[PDB]
């Protein structure tokens, strides 16, 4: 399966008790496919509140997404974890479900050296008949890998690409040039335009759950070299992202979906519950950009 | 009373990464009988806690309690990015008889102060126990202020904090401002300066093998024998430096193995000790023990 | 004078004793005008090793630059430093010499709050009849200005722009959209293409002293929407920048200039004199990209 | 001259326009000697606002300090800066004046490596018949050298010590143990007690300009192992430092001096001036601790 394209980092619906709301999750999935019209879904990433869930919950979500999607669009499973045993188990689980590729965040919390990180990735991908995408996001893990390290990881032909969610466009350009045969995904929604001109093969973002159409436009307009128009869409997109971040990122995106009849529900505690003020702000945000 | 020296309990894992109960019980016995610490801090970073499944975490808590019984004090670190898991673990360890629980600041996601406060309140209000705050900016990237620490202490069931910041200015301020809260030093290599500033004890990974020297540092300081305490800290830091340069958790386990304690391996992706690491560990053992 | 365009952050020539080489300095200047074809020069910047020079040396440099350039190209004078009195004196000196605009880096070393930084800029520009460009460079200063703070500075109609040398494209995009009437200069040579797509009004770079032609191609191809081409020029540019950084930034740029027929000379101590290995490496870099 | 003990990082008095106020400087000096009774003065440091001054001004201050002090107490001259040429010049000037030792901060702004930092220190000390103390400042310069390099620097027998103005107590302890034959000075006023417990040979602080008596008590009492007694003094001193820090460090220390008849004058812009409110607050601090 060709993995290039726009992927929404799937959000998950939870009830007030923190339990998964399958009805709501399937509505979020339907929204992304039918309305946002994205090329695929990145399941189990940060946006899905993955690291706040139990292994059983992660697996349940993986099942629901595969089931609801069927074979309509591509699916990437983020199976990374500080627990390498769990990562391998999730890798096998998602591979057996039929996910088109897997992805793994660099092991965090503890301070692993490159030899250990390489062991982590190889152990995961060598345990399954699938393809792996490296997930960096130095912003949250604190793990900043160099070009030569990535080059050593890319040694493995099953490690087909990387999701770069760092603000280093120098390294991004260097990776594009050095690894012309690997896939490079942008993970920073508010910087999609400058990433696309550097040659990324697609994008994976949390805001695509509600802004998938514009996000696709920024990408396609740039590939068509209509930079002026692409910039304008990025400007509008960033006005939206700025308002969302100021009102609480995940809570606001979920409230935007609720406005459209998608029961995205609550966020997992300790992520705060939306106040009446955040709710009112969400409505104004919706009226301004949708 | 919870004051004193606590070893952040290391766990014995085998080649496959599985818990080795026999080895774990030997590590516990070594800490009590040889290191002579006042208690164990179970489920912390040192125990490789965050690389484990909830089931394994629970087994370790039960084994530790069973082996220790009432011999020394026990604090269970139940913190997690998964608040539901933390609550389950807080209840489980409270039912087991743990003297207190502790919780690292939720990490990975960037939670604001309001959310961190809810996190802590949710955990301790769920059980009939007492809570110690675990603040480790070095691994989590979260550093609070004196004012914030104050709002948290509004919950009477939060009785203290494990300090792991190199900011002794903050430590000095907190000691005088909250003389009724427990403050634990979490940086083995800076135990002496922490003790002179009033910490009520220490929680460290190196005490698994260096508990006697750790106690001397603490007690000498309390008795104003600062010069002698500094010398013990010098030798202790020579050891800590060798261990850090040779692989922290792996080397402590090798040092225990040298004494017949089956401490075993660390869970992958933490590397297995190479031959060079094993040889170095023998040199280290000969020089400091 | 319209200040849009490509500016070379002028390097200065020094002998082995660390004394200014006037002929060399004039050759660098002439090289930028006649060979690099830049729109102007940014004099007194970090690249000119400004902060390692005495106030009198700074003045001689400003005089030589103006005398040599005359009116052929535009001139921007960086007059900032930790010493404000010196800054105000230099703003006067350069304004009287006829510099088209002045620039001022955020005061560093000490931790000045925003009010102090704001007064620093107003004091400087209000002291003369000129226009000022802000110079952030958070990479070497540690000062991180927010969008709102930039808005406070831009209140002064004489503060016409900013040299953005921080790799935060989110803030850059926000700046472009929020201040459409101000000039925004890119200060990251290795990220020229992505910055240009975000609408910058030009670029001020240290590598333009030897790579002015490609820099212009990147900027112009981009403005013409020929992105595939721009990316290829940026790839070669970054291969060069990568080699330069690995061999010693300033030393290698001067050695490259030497190979271009310019007596760039030595860097001032404690910046190391190029070793034999560095010298043969610089010549390899020369044969490779020039 | 043995250089152990308490040293006030000499504050400098300036007039409205920022020019040196020699009458105020000599009064500050006399205060440090006669009232604070310090072991010596550290001239040309950050506290002296040195890095906001020109070479000529730095020279005048060194002359003023030497002339006013005569031989009553020890003097250390900080001659470091980004410009090595100025450093050597000041090292010679100061040695001719009879300063007991010189000090040099690690060159900042630019990102120098160890080899260059080494050449910098050796060049300075090999040029004069004096002794050198290394100045770190990891907080303002961002230079955090390791134990192995410091060891290399100390290979030169005329490099007698180092000034630790960073709370890294692990490195401090390592330095003490590794170099029992070198001097180590604590540069963090609020943590001089735990630093003394770790074996420092003295302290260099900005608050000693007005709190030299308590500072000496803390140092000596801790040296004598009278911890509980040293702690009592540290309790009050840190309450004092907290009030000073909250009202404006340099401004408040100068206001506390004025309360005692010392015309400490202004601070050098862009540093904010002392307001009526800061004056009122400083008066309360004065009544509470003096
Ligand atoms: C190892 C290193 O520090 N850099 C890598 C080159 O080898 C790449 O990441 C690029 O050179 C990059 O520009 C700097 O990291």
């Amino acid at each position: 399966t060709d993995m290039k394209g726009i992927y929404s980092a799937l959000l998950v619906s939870f009830d007030k008790e923190g339990n998964i709301n399958e009805k709501g999750l399937r509505q979020i999935i339907r929204h992304n496919i039918d309305v946002c019209k994205v090329d695929g879904l990145y399941v189990g990433g940060s946006t899905g509140e993955n690291f706040m869930l139990s292994t059983d919950e992660k697996k349940r979500i993986f099942e629901i997404a595969k089931d609801e999607v069927k074979e309509e669009i591509k699916l990437i499973a983020q199976v990374g974890s500080v627990n390498l045993k769990e990562a391998v188990e999730l890798a096998k689980f998602t591979t057996d479900l039929g996910y088109d590729a897997i992805s793994a965040v660099t092991p965090f919390y503890y301070k692993f050296d490159f030899e250990e990180i390489k062991h982590y990735y190889n152990t995961i991908i060598n345990s399954v008949d699938n393809r792996l995408i490296i997930y960096s996001i130095p912003f949250l893990t604190g793990v900043d890998m160099s070009l030569d390290q990535f080059g050593e990881l890319f040694e493995n032909e099953k490690i087909i690409g990387v999701k770069f969610t760092a603000a280093d466009f120098y390294l991004l350009e260097r990776m594009r040039k050095t690894f012309p045969n690997k896939l490079i995904f942008a993970g920073f929604d508010e910087m999609m335009l400058p990433a696309t001109v550097l040659g990324v093969d697609g994008a994976i973002g949390s805001t695509f759950n509600v802004n998938g159409v514009r996000a696709r436009q920024i990408f396609e307009l740039t590939k068509n070299e209509k930079i002026s128009e692409a910039l304008e869409v990025q400007h509008v997109t960033n006005d939206l992202i700025t308002d969302i971040l100021g009102n609480g990122l995940y809570q606001t995106i979920k409230l935007l979906l609720e406005e459209q009849g998608v029961e995205a529900g609550y966020c997992r505690q300790p992520m705060k519950e939306a106040t009446d003020e955040m709710k009112s702000r969400a409505k104004e945000i919706y009226r301004k950009y949708f």
